[PDB]
């Protein structure tokens, strides 16, 4: 099936487009075909800095009639300088104003750190640490509640929380909606088992982000593994006729993920779409599973000190 149900009762699908790295140059166009080929779901946040252009190519394609605002599944995220209380909705609006939409579909809290408002993404101190923001993810969940309250979205998630922090927000006193979704990190050399199968038995929908270890990734390095590259990935692709990006994708779509590969190639946005017509076998599950190597692509590397910092935990 191409959507999954949510526990605010949406449907989501399970294929989006990627966006961070692309190009604001770039961008529309790649929307533009995305939705044309059949994509529903984008996924953006405001720190990728190309909301408005992706806005631009919503807009349009809203315009010509190729689709309607309920067929689409739009997804942004909350910057970690807007964890204060009252600057939440604001950002979500900000948000909305640049992708010229009146609702999101999904608001997602992008990492548990806050950190200290301002203009900057990542404020420094004078030695070079960033610094924190003393809100905590609980107050920071009451403010994206009041989101779904006022109509701005219609659900709200989090991303990059660990199952402890999961479950701080499951048991947070008054807890008015459970997170829908958790985006994390997901990919055969960071496989995810203990998180997901937490995340799933609590009904919380996970969503796997760099699902082709993003080889565009700013500081990659060659020494660095390559899924797509792997011989054993391109084995099992060569076995089904499809490209190894195709195996990467359909491959947590059958562990019921959700899935966000990001391409400003309209090639690609195609290849990458072309995935409902295969299907691994279990054994072709567990050997793509076993590949597991902890390698993560983002780790935040410049705040390991913060509270909050999800990835000293084991998972
Ligand atoms: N919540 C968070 O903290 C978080 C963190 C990271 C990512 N994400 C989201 O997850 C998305 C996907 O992750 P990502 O951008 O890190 O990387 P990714 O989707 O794993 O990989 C993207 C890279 O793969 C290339 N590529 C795409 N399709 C290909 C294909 N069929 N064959 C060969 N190469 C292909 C792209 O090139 P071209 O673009 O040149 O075609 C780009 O260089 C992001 O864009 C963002 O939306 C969220
Ligand atoms: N270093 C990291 O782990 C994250 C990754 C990350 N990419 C992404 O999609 N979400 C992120 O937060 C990102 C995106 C940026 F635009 C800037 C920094 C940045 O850092």
């Amino acid at each position: 099936a191409s959507r999954i149900l949510l526990n605010n009762g949406a449907k989501m699908p399970i294929l989006g487009l990627g966006t961070w790295k692309s190009p604001p140059g770039q961008v529309t166009e790649a929307v533009k075909v995305a939705i044309d080929v059949g994509y529903r779901h984008i996924d953006c946040a405001h720190v990728y800095q190309n909301e408005n252009e992706v806005g631009v190519a919503i807009q349009e394609k809203l315009r010509e009639q190729v689709v309607k605002r309920e067929e689409l599944f739009i997804v942004s995220k909350l910057w970690c300088t807007y964890h204060e209380k009252g600057l939440v909705k604001g950002a979500c609006q900000k948000t909305l104003s640049d992708l010229k939409l009146d609702y999101l579909d999904l608001y997602l809290i992008h990492w548990p750190t806050g950190f200290k408002p301002g203009k900057e993404f990542f404020p420094l101190d004078e030695s070079g640490n960033v610094v924190p923001s003393d809100t905590n993810i609980l107050d920071t969940w009451a403010a994206m509640e009041e989101l779904v309250d006022e109509g701005l979205v219609k659900a709200i998630g989090i991303s990059n929380f660990n199952h402890l922090q999961v479950e701080m927000i499951l048991n947070k006193p008054g807890l008015k909606y459970k997170p829908a979704v958790n985006q994390i990190e997901c990919h055969p050399y960071l496989t995810q088992e203990k998180l997901i199968q937490y995340c799933q038995s609590k009904g919380i929908v996970v969503t796997a982000y760099s699902p082709l270890g993003s080889p565009d990734r700013p500081w990659a390095k060659p020494e660095d593994p390559s899924l797509l590259e792997d011989p054993r990935i391109k084995a099992i692709a060569a076995k089904h006729n499809k490209t190894t990006a195709q195996v990467l994708i359909r491959f947590p779509m059958q562990r019921n993920l959700v899935v966000i590969p990001k391409s400003v190639t309209p090639e690609r946005i195609a290849e990458n779409f072309k995935v409902f017509d295969f299907e691994l076998s279990s054994q072709d599950m567990t050997t793509l599973l076993s590949y597991n190597r902890n390698w993560r692509v983002c780790a935040l590397l410049s705040d390991t000190s913060h509270k909050d910092y999800p990835f000293h935990e084991e998972f």
